[PDB]
């Protein structure tokens, strides 16, 4: 419940709440920390990581 985005250039980008791949346009879709949607080229994205929560 916590997602991170990996970029081929390194870049460790944070987010709020799960990105989306969409395929049919080849990007990703999603919200920085100041409540910003953004969209980055999936050819630039190379993971997607979701850090589970626990209680």
């Amino acid at each position: 419940s916590d997602y991170v985005m990996a970029t081929k250039d390194g870049r460790m980008i944070l987010t709020d709440g799960k990105p989306e791949i969409d395929d049919d346009t080849g990007l990703v879709s999603y919200h920085d920390q100041q409540g910003n949607a953004m969209q980055i080229n999936r050819d630039d994205v190379s993971q997607i990581i979701e850090r589970l929560e626990h209680h």
